[PDB]
């Protein structure tokens, strides 16, 4: 009992807020052996359109992220490491942040995972085949938390704790990756 | 029980949410017999004032419509019909979506009230005569709903659902009518 | 239980105040199409007669408001807007304080209205018509609140919050009115 | 019960909510036998930033004062008087409207304190002496309420009813003051 | 329980009880600016017959008053007041003990209604108009009290306390009204 | 129960209200055949004062009436007639009022005493004789009700409903008679 | 039980009354070896106005006493006794009737403390020091009792019983002290 | 139950303490018309004997007064008014502080009993005829209560509060009167 | 229970009571390396007025010391040590009876405390600084207990078991400072 | 209950844990009105001693500051921040991350509060006088939490989430302050 008329209470809380919703796209990016960190959350910045925030903070209800990677060339892999950065004050995180050595078979940093500096959302590896299936994709939707801002705009500097990010790395430079992103946040 | 306490969280929900208010006026137009559709809840664009939204909900708390007519000439009739547009895609509805036809007699179009694409909120007729009362004027106040917007500004391509119009329809050119209307609505 | 007793002692603390009275009346009034606003408790100044107070504060039991307009030259409206102002710090509150606008069609101010400066105890509006019913009234009668002032005499500067006004506004500049009201008041 | 899960919503409601953050500071300020007010809340001006406001209202959830005195040529007495405007209708209140007369010394002014214009929060004197404490400095940090605007931008004439203002007083023209200001207030 | 059993004693008194029945009326009167005050219960004279008295009390079962007015040459209005005089020492009491002042409009005397020196049964405007309804009537049945009188004639001297008069008072002196009454009462 | 708490409730509301105080002494008057009526409360005015009033009412709590005869030349008789007025319109009521005939043996007014025009509170014979006492006095005391009145001033105009008053009636000319008056009342 | 119905009648009675406020200030006196005693309460005089009285008793709810002393030529001590003279017969009491020694170090008065005479309200010495610190202030707030006064105005014969002064006294000649105070009182 | 313990231990207590007597004689007074006060409970001086005090207080437990007035010349009134001054600061009161004023038949003094300065304890009126019975007497027994003094011997200034005092006022300067006087007190 | 209603019989035995009471002052005195022990109780001598007393012993309700230094040319230190002697055979003690050694930091003597020979009922000690606070003082008001006295007069053999003393001892001996006291008794 | 066991568990663990100890000492820095900040747990390095750690987590069971600043040349301000870190990702955070501008009187940063970025454990202001107590200090003692570092060594990249800091800044360059800091932690 109690705990559920909670939950009718979260339920009455949430028809009361604007669900506000924020798409990105990211075509054509080359595979990575060093790495690369994408913004996702970044995007959303102050002003008043459905895509866009008042302060410094939202909640992400829920989130939808989309990978695709095709091997050209050579049959290779692409990874995604789909986080957020718990810590974040003002940054694009490097690769090595995240991952102990920059190589796409690494396991993580011991240092920043211990401190929980970044939570893991999703983890994905794409191994495309030039004799097989070279074409590959998965689309991931999550619950979200809170997101905090630095500043207005859409720049590593207006990065914050709860910053969403995806992480690619791969075996090759010549394939080709993309992805979308979808953020639903309440911005009250 | 648990009913009485979930409409004392609605009260506590409401008092932590801002009130914002929209007021227009409409006056000195001609009667007309094939009629015309005004906008009421377009003129709420995005912006920080008091009279504005963030993002492309509001709801309303409650809304009120003034209409009023005068004959000029001859005696007439001067017809109002509040409604909500539950499936507007970014127009101002046509006389036709509304009334099966253009004439202040008539029933509603069987088809759109079929489907729900419009709830009536009131529809009132004023008999203006030039022998007697030449000036009537009715005001009504009701609780409202979520009104979803299609883009930023007050043109039409911003209407989306939940939009609230007025369409006047009478059977002469020549009279004249006013109207006045507010919206109070929360914007969280 | 207990709320019923406490209404007995309320009762009883009753008919030990006396219930002081204040009369007033306001004839022969053009119509206003930019409006005016007129005090009605304003009136009740320091002394110890029947109709004056003690102190700084009274607190109205009941008070009743009678509104009339006769047309004159053209058939006309006649608005009348009876409220408390809730904040007054010595004055007589302009029309654009309590209207969107300065036109008898106008909704309220947003603004003063969101953070409820006043509320509005009655709107009355009149169509009289020289082809119809030229002469209309109407009285009003309602329970009061506290009423504080902020001088002793009869002048805007003795006006305090509770103040009670009342404001005409219509469509011609020619017609007549009259008003009169009365307050019942305890001042203990 | 049921007041325990009561505000236990509230605990809810305030975790969907951002609170945003405006601070101020006002350095170097004379002393003042006659009196000055300063404004604490005006400067959340509408805009999008964390420290800045949608509309006409917001909700401070706590605020905090920090003032200073330094003892300049003579021994002298600091009194600051931190206050909520209840009825503020775009003003900068007068030392005379908070103080039965212009001195360090005074009781509060008995009309305006009796209809409830103002609440004090606070009233602090610090006596600074050249021979002995030369500076002394207070902070307080309270709950907030409802503050109203009557305008977009950071002047007089946007106070609005809950507007926070201080009142500096003190025996001597020579010595300087300084405060500082925070309010976190929630915006939805 | 005993409250209903009460009651069904009172119907059994009442059947016991002659109801005597005492018509009257007055036709074809100016509106008066100044006011006049009519007669009502005065009529039920010292006698045997059905529409007398024996003594000077009876109790008024129910009355019944019907009122009309005619506009001539001016749309004009006309005020009834139907009162009973709680205290009447043998007079027609004047205009200026029942209103204010002697106008139409006029709100009740403050002192003589504070001292319950009258109570008010029904007030009636109606408002006759050369271009409209130019006869406007209305009749009002109520229950009764107790009637003293002061004498044994229809005389002004022979009012006593319970006296019930109406006073017509208008805004011209050209229309013409009319008025009946009735009385059914017991007189054991 | 409930009634017990009920005057524990009226005794608190007493120690919140002033109880004013009036005294009066009226000496070395003529007995007389045909009558006198003496004012008692009609010396309570408009004013600031102890023994003054605010308003048109108070409530007597309690008043104590001294009365004292003097045989002078013949043995002879003094009544004194204590009472209130219930519906006194401005007046000193007569002799002939309260008395059937003007004579000290008579019984009261037939009339008068049925509509309950007045109450009686005392009435007192002293007979004095030149040969035994010749002088006697009456002291009584008891609690009062409301008092209304008609004015400001201390004129026969001013009384009201409830006012208090001392006929004095006896068989000769010639003895003289002193009373004195005080009366306890609250005024809020 | 019961106990607490009553405090909730009290609170309602005190609703229904006004709460009249009264502030004094009494700035630039010279510190008294001898000791000096200054009225408090005696500045509400009989009126109409806030600040004064109808008849001879008020109730004050809370009264606040604000006091300061600053050394001048020698560091000294200033004592100030703050006091309710329970019996008062029109006088301002000496300061040998409160201390048994006309000495800032002595004792109560033994005869007029055992008879209850006077209350001793707040008894404060302050030290004020030309090395150290020489200014010291101090305020206190209490809640407050019935005076009754002996006349209409501000002279020493209306001090009654419950009159409140304060008595000032120290060891030097030649410093300052201030003083103001406020009293919220009923008057009912 | 333990309200009659409690009165057990009233009466133990008792038995434990010294029941001292004074009594006390003025005999052969003139009649005053202009009044005069004399002493009841001053003759109680500081010493040892069983008529005496140790201290400033005593608790009278019972006292018992005896008055007897003799026409002389003219047959005439003799009034004695025994009363307890609540608050004597050192005096014996005068004719004016007890009655309104200074005639044989006035009331009491509206502001002295107002706050309660005195408590009257018997007010008894003797009319002495030489035609009747000249001489007349009554003897009054009464609980009595808590006496203060303000010094040791039997002056004016020892009086304190609840000191007991006789007020005689007739009608003539030529008669005698007589009175006694015995209080039992406690003294621990 | 039982214990409660003990109390109340506490309460009733002390409203039977006079509560006596002695003040004394004891102005500049120096500063003491030595110390000194100053008499309190000692003053209350045997005899009849309000500060003396009957037999050898009396009962201290209450009794309050007042103490104050003032450094003069140097900075230096006070130290009041109030004190009950249990067992005093007629003497004013010894400074070495008290403390260990005759030194301002000395602790107590450790035989007379461990014998209880004395009580100390408050030790302090006030730093007065001539670049800072030079003068302190310090108010300590305690219930009190059975005094025995050895003789009738203010002598040293008068002293007897429970004899209330102040020792004073510091480090200077040019300082001054001053003491005062009270006690409230009854004398049975 | 479950609650009281699971914390005596907490009990047995730590008696379990070595409570590890860090000292630190940080002498006679000047003042900085641009402010400074201080490491604190930085110091505990890795290494097999009291004072150091295994791996990159402590956990601080309590931590003691002790802060003390001297005026030198003028009297002046110094305050001390003593703040939890919890998202360090290796550095010394700046003066502008924790205050909104850099100045002593300055409220928080407004963004990095908001997401939490820092805890304030205790914030201390010392106003030393150069003609008053020109040295002042205070002790805090607070229970602690995790710390994290991102490296072995006593550098700023060894930071972590979790870092202790202290920032210092104050009105004058001129003036000395001491801090000294002790962490008992345990390292399991
Ligand atoms: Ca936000
Ligand atoms: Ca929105
Ligand atoms: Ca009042
Ligand atoms: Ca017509
Ligand atoms: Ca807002
Ligand atoms: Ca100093
Ligand atoms: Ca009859
Ligand atoms: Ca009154
Ligand atoms: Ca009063
Ligand atoms: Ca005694
Ligand atoms: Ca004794
Ligand atoms: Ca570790």
């Amino acid at each position: 009992r109690k705990s559920a008329t909670m939950r009718a209470v979260k339920r009455m809380i949430n028809t009361h807020l604007e669900h506000k919703r924020f798409a990105l796209i990211n075509s054509g990016n080359t595979n990575a052996t060093a790495g690369t960190v994408q913004n996702l959350s970044n995007g959303i910045i102050q002003g008043d359109d459905i895509n866009q925030r008042s302060g410094d903070q939202v909640r992400i209800v829920s989130h939808k992220l989309h990978v695709r990677g095709t091997a050209i060339t050579v049959s290779q892999t692409f990874r995604f490491i789909w986080f957020r950065d718990n810590m974040n004050r003002g940054t694009t995180p490097t690769v090595l942040e995240v991952l102990n050595t920059a190589n796409f078979m690494s396991q993580y940093n011991p240092i920043t995972l211990q401190q929980k500096r970044f939570t893991i959302l999703k983890d994905v590896t794409l191994n495309c085949s030039l004799t097989g299936e070279s074409i590959k994709d998965r689309i991931i939707n999550l619950p979200g938390q809170l997101v905090n801002y630095n500043g207005a705009t859409a720049v590593a500097a207006s990065n914050g704790p709860g910053a969403i990010f995806m992480l690619q790395i791969g075996d090759s430079l010549v394939g080709l990756w993309d992805s979308s992103y979808e953020a639903v946040y309440t911005d009250a």
